RNA sequence: UAUAUAUAUAU
RNA sequence: UAUAUAUAUAU
């Protein structure tokens, strides 16, 4: 459907665009592009676990100064070291109207969800 | 809508019927009749509190022999003494089919909601 | 991602 | 009844 903006729920900075979001194993969400990389910062995870093919390695936060909002975690998937975000950490903004939407769960967010793909990478 | 049975989620005993349920201030639920009063027991509330029109005085549980499953509270609303239940403690069973539903919030339970009325009482 | 327990705040 | 924080279980 419509491409939208994901903003940091705390400082409202543009984190990324739904178009760059990919779905892993139908329930986890990752973001593509070197752009989102300059948008978050990591920190070793207090209790790194391994469920299915992920290995919870660190935690991620908004890179902005006085913000540092918790955005989820960073993991090791297939051969990939990628981030995994929670929508509860951003504000979705319709680019046309400016209307903002607060989701707590990725299930309620009905955008065109695109499967993750190694090939892209 | 359909008149249904309310069973104790724990021991599955019959607590009441939706016909006898009355909604208060549009978000609080009580049950009418003496019959239901015989289905539960109460204990003076540990943390009694007063809120817009109620005065939380006690906690009510399933009176059934070896269950005593927490069912909600018992309050002083206006000049009355009525029990306030949470659907979370019950199993809604459809009488005609026997089908059962587990609600966590009354907002999701869609039956015919008769507003509490002093004239009845 | 989800399940469960626990206090704390509001009417 | 609604919100917020906190630990444990699961993949
Ligand atoms: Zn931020
Ligand atoms: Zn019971």
């Amino acid at each position: 459907k419509e491409n939208k903006k994901l903003l940091c729920r705390k400082c409202k900075a543009l984190a990324c665009y739904t178009a760059d979001v990919r779905v892993i194993e139908e329930s986890h969400y990752t973001v593509l592009g070197d752009a989102f990389k300059e948008c978050f910062v990591s920190r070793p995870h207090p209790k790194p676990k391994q469920f299915s093919s992920f290995e919870k390695r660190a935690k991620i936060f908004c890179a902005r100064q006085n913000c540092s909002h918790d955005w989820g975690i960073h993991v090791k998937y297939k051969t990939f070291e990628i981030p995994v975000i929670k929508i509860e950490s951003f504000v979705v903004e319709d680019i046309a109207t400016g209307v903002q939407t607060l989701y707590s769960k990725w299930k309620d967010f009905h955008f065109e969800k695109i499967p993750f793909d190694p090939a892209e990478m």
